[PDB]
């Protein structure tokens, strides 16, 4: 009976964070259940759960059994290996047990990613092990042609683009998500038919803030991409928000309260402030329609 107004398409729920682990130390009880009350007291309707490897997969999965029955908020997750864990494919058998578990939780399932290739991460995977691994990632596609991508691009969409072709994506619905380019990297993203993703990383400078503003409403989608990613004090953004709540030091938790440095999907809606503000559209109307926008990519009829 709560308000239906937000989709978050990118909310990284399976992070140690949630388990209340923080760099390898235990905090709290693991508080998803609060998190999620959270987010239903904002308005979130469905939650998208990245996942980037088979354990976040196997994770992601536990998580939706887990919660769905306590929570109003349609939870689901992706099918893919992000680039920097491309790696992981040259274990045998790990693309057969990914592939299997992506078709026994297929219900569970709303998009192809996070897929893509990152050049500033190239240390695990490097260039090659990326492109290839994307190759081999094609399968997916090839199996579920009507699923929708969620792409990861960090200072390779030219090669990205060029992929895309050659694997035969161009003409299909998806979603550069967690954007940070330039106007003339935003304008060849949406000529080539893709959407673009907004999180708290795409507000950061007044340079990325002028990119943002000149996103078409129609082609918007926004995310939290949480624990990371929130809004920081020192944010171009912040300039937009009014008493925004920092909440408390992970050491003095409360379950009432936000965890410090810890985004979370109710943060979604500083992501909403900020982008009506410095598009000049009323809040509603621009909730309404990339609230619209997320539903028909990733929740269609």
């Amino acid at each position: 009976s709560m308000a239906q107004q937000f989709i978050d398409i990118g909310a990284n729920l399976t992070d140690d964070n949630y388990f209340g682990n923080y760099h390898g130390k235990h905090y709290h009880e693991e508080d998803i259940d609060v998190v999620l009350q959270r987010a239903e007291r904002n308005g979130l309707s469905h939650i998208i759960i990245t996942s980037g490897c088979l354990n976040d997969f196997k994770k992601a999965i536990e998580i939706i059994n887990k919660y769905q029955n306590l929570t109003n908020i349609k939870l689901v997750t992706t099918i893919g290996v992000h680039p920097t864990r491309t790696n992981e494919l040259k274990q045998e058998g790990y693309l057969d047990e990914l592939l299997l578990l992506c078709e026994k939780n297929i219900d569970k399932v709303v998009a192809i990613g996070e897929i893509g290739l990152d050049y500033e991460r190239l240390q695990f995977s490097d260039k090659e092990t990326q492109l290839s691994g994307y190759r081999t990632l094609s399968i997916l596609h090839q199996k579920y042609p009507y699923l929708p991508f969620f792409f990861h691009c960090r200072k390779s969409w030219s090669d990205l683009c060029q992929l895309n072709k050659e694997l035969g994506y161009n003409g299909c619905k998806g979603v550069v998500h967690c954007f940070d380019g330039t106007e003339e990297e935003m304008n060849q993203i949406l000529n080539e038919g893709w959407d673009i993703g907004v999180t708290g990383n795409s507000l950061q400078s007044i340079e990325l803030l002028n990119v943002m503003k000149q996103i078409p409403i129609e082609r918007l989608h926004i995310e939290t991409d949480c624990p990371y990613c929130g809004i920081k004090k020192t944010s171009a953004g912040f300039k937009y928000l009014k008493e925004k709540d920092f909440g408390v030091k992970v050491e003095k938790y409360q379950r009432n309260k936000y965890v410090q440095r810890r985004n979370e999907p109710s943060n979604i809606i500083d992501i909403a402030i900020i982008m009506s503000s410095i598009k000049h559209i009323s809040l509603f109307e621009f909730v309404n329609k990339v609230y619209s926008n997320s539903m028909n990519m990733y929740f269609p009829t």
